[PDB]
């Protein structure tokens, strides 16, 4: 029983579903940890995850207690007596899925969270099938450009040596190549990554826009190089609606958001390749991917085009070109027809998503450091909204980057 | 035990092991986290007292590099006979700086800290009535004002005794506008200010009922019923708001006072506390362009900007409104530099606290700070402190919040 206040409309939400989180913030009494960008770090260990899950599964149709809720039990209880662990039917795999979206503090996306696509990738086997069952989510999740939100799952982890891992962080990203002269081309915050790709015999096109190969890991083998048929990667030329001069920028970006790095939570079980896509809110692209210094870092080259005056800071040269790149992406997906969402929308949505969770579901876990775009925050509705933060399961959890603990054969 | 924070746009990553000294609590819980809650939650006893005024008072010693000194065990024992005798005490006034200072350099959700050491402290405590207050107030606005090369100030008024004898500045912050609700619902100037203007009015406050109405000062000391003075005109130093490029901006007839001045707040130093405490600094541009003049619940001037601007106000994903919003914060900042009052621009205002932040890391093993309110409410992350992880917790002395006085005051008169 706790309030939260929005102070632009005097709206007030009572939160209840924090009383069921179990797990660990990182804050404590003491010390809040809300900018922290990870704050936190066998049979009687398992079966407790487990049954809790199948327990909240039945509650979310009513059979609790019911027959097939106590055999369950019984069935995943003695799973583990035998072979260690146990395997999700195919609904409890789809409610899990929804529900580790659904519970994603960090995400300003989650009023779809029950328009889910969950394709089941749980016999996969090798790299090359962990390549088809991808290849087919990018396909299915672009849709030609009308995209729609969908998770493939490969099997859970078994013992940590036979981890299915996809080691691009997102299934579609640029590569970054360090420079003879020192600097970078491409997208810095993946040089490492394209590095190892090209260690690995990927043969770099060595330009600005390079989509990285798919870098695939099934049963702990070492990984795989695969690259996406072009044709499955939907990229969207960056033109602005006002400066012509702005598509002489050379400026694109992919249209498919695809997280591939998370690993997913569901009854104890750990599936750490996990890929789920959805589409983009424009500032991500705009301004984080373009005008982050660590990223694309386009600002100077936008005000050297706009005449703003960049002698002083006071003269908001940076936020100015900054409006205008976030208003060419926006423009440049929505003249390609390719889904996009603006910041003013996303965040709308999420206050009317908070509402709705409140009330059917007695609170909505929220990281407002997240959730509030990186643009224009008070200008938007989640600014001004107070929200509450704690961890629910199933999850989306973080994991280590596969080549930081992978022993290569 | 240490705790380490990254920043993500340079990899920096700083150690503070300076939490280990914070001690009221976030609000948080090991399960939540209320971070981005404003405001999560009669007076002390001689018990409460002195483990409080110890602390301080051992801190204070242990700051001038006289920690066990004689002067540092004489003045424990004087101030723990005043708590066993009176009990309270009273700060020397050595003290009161060092406090106040150090109340400015534990306010984690404050970006300007970087200028924490260099606060004018005047020591209000012989103030007995309200026409005293705002005499001393009077002298904090002009000398802080400074013909507008502002420097940061606090007046600094009686502590609190039982807790009915208060000294309380009504107002929220020392310059303000009033607030006119109209009978069809509108509003006339700044809506955030319309239950105080009317509380005003209900004084005997005759309102100009117009866009820039500087409030009447409501004042209260010992407890007493507060009274109206009006500020002197000459002393409230204002800007008009202008357009570099955008000519037609001047015909807004926007304008604002150029002296930031918090006086609702409660400093509390060694266990006392100090009701009334007004201390003034000044602006970052974005608290007068973007929540003064851009919040919907306040001035709401972006359809208007964007009107003269010429722009497709018809879906957000135009973004007339963050195109707006930039051009009223380079007006603000234009305005205030063209006429040389002290203003600071977000960037310049992030930089510098980063800055602030790591070398209060190097020096003192922390710095308190609070994303939610650090990050400036536009262009988050080009600015340095979005990308900056943060630790936030509860430094004394500090300033806190309090009841609204006019939530709590019984009154006295007919
Ligand atoms: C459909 C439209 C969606 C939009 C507009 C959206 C938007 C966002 C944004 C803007 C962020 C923070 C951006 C960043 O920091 O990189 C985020 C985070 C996140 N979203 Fe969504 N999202 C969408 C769909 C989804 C889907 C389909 C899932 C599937 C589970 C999901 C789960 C998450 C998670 C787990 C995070 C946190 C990621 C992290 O910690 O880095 N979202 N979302
Ligand atoms: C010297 C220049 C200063 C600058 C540029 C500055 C900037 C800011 C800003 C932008 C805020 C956010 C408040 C809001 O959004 O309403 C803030 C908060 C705050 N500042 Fe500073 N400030 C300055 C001086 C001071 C001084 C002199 C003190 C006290 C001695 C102080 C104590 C605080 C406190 C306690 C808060 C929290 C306000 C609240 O919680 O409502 N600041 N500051
Ligand atoms: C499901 C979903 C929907 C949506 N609309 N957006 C996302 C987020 O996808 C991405 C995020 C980033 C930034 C990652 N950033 C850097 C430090 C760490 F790596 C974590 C934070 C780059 C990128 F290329 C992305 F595709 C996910
Ligand atoms: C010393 C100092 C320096 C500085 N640069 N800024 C400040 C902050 O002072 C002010 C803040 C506001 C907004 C109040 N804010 C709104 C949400 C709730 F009402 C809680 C409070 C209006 C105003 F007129 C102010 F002066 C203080
Ligand atoms: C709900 C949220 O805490 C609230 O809008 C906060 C957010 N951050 C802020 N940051 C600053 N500087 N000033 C504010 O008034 C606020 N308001
Ligand atoms: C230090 C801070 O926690 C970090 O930079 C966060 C802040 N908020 C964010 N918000 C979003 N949406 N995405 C991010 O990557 C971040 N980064
Ligand atoms: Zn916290």
């Amino acid at each position: 029983f706790l309030k939260v206040k929005n102070w632009e409309t005097e709206v007030v939400l009572t939160d209840t579903l924090h009383l069921k989180s179990t797990l660990e913030t990182g804050c404590t009494e003491y010390i809040c940890m809300g900018s922290i960008m990870h704050p936190s770090q066998t049979k009687d260990q398992l079966f407790p995850l487990a049954k809790e899950f199948i327990d909240q599964y039945y509650s979310s149709i009513k059979r609790f207690g019911s027959k097939a809720h106590m055999e369950r039990l019984e069935e995943v209880n003695k799973e583990i007596d035998t072979t260690s662990t146990y395997q999700l039917k195919d609904t409890e795999l789809i409610y899990g899925a929804k529900h580790a979206w659904r519970n994603a503090s960090r995400c300003v996306g989650r009023i779809q969270w029950s328009k889910l696509q969950v394709f089941d990738a749980r016999d996969c086997t090798t790299a090359h099938g962990m390549f088809n069952y991808i290849c087919n989510h990018v396909k299915y999740a672009t849709n030609k450009g009308n995209l729609r939100s969908a998770i493939t799952i490969f099997p859970q982890r078994t013992d940590g040596k036979h981890d299915f891992r996809v080691w691009n962080s997102q299934l579609i990203r640029y590569a970054g190549y360090k420079q003879p002269d020192g600097s970078t081309l491409g997208d810095p915050a993946n040089v490492q990554f394209t590095e190892i790709c090209i260690q690995q015999g990927w043969k770099p096109p060595r330009g600005r826009f390079d989509v990285l190969p798919l870098l695939l890991q099934a049963n702990g083998n070492d990984p795989e190089l695969f690259q996406i048929p072009p044709e499955l990667v939907l990229e969207v030329p960056i033109r602005h609606p006002k400066f012509e001069w702005f598509k002489d920028l050379g400026l694109k970006w992919y249209g498919l958001p695809a997280v591939s790095n998370m690993l997913l939570e569901i009854g104890g079980l750990e599936f750490s390749a996990c890929p789920f896509s959805g589409w983009y809110m424009g500032t991500e692209i705009g301004v984080r991917d373009y005008c982050d210094n660590s990223r694309y870092n386009i600002l100077e080259e936008v005000a050297k085009k706009m005449n703003l005056d960049m002698r002083k800071t006071s003269s908001l040269w940076k936020d100015q070109a900054l409006v205008e790149i976030n208003i060419a992406v926006l423009y440049s997906f929505q003249s390609d027809k390719v889904t996009i969402v603006d910041h003013h929308s996303a965040t709308e949505s999420f206050i009317k998503h908070m509402e709705n969770e409140y009330r059917c579901r007695g609170g909505c876990p929220a990281d407002w450091v997240w959730i509030v775009p990186p643009m224009s925050g008070s200008i938007t509705p989640v600014f001004h909204q107070e929200m509450l933060n704690y961890r629910l399961t199933p999850s989306f959890e973080y994991q280590p980057d596969p080549w930081n603990t992978h022993v290569w054969k």
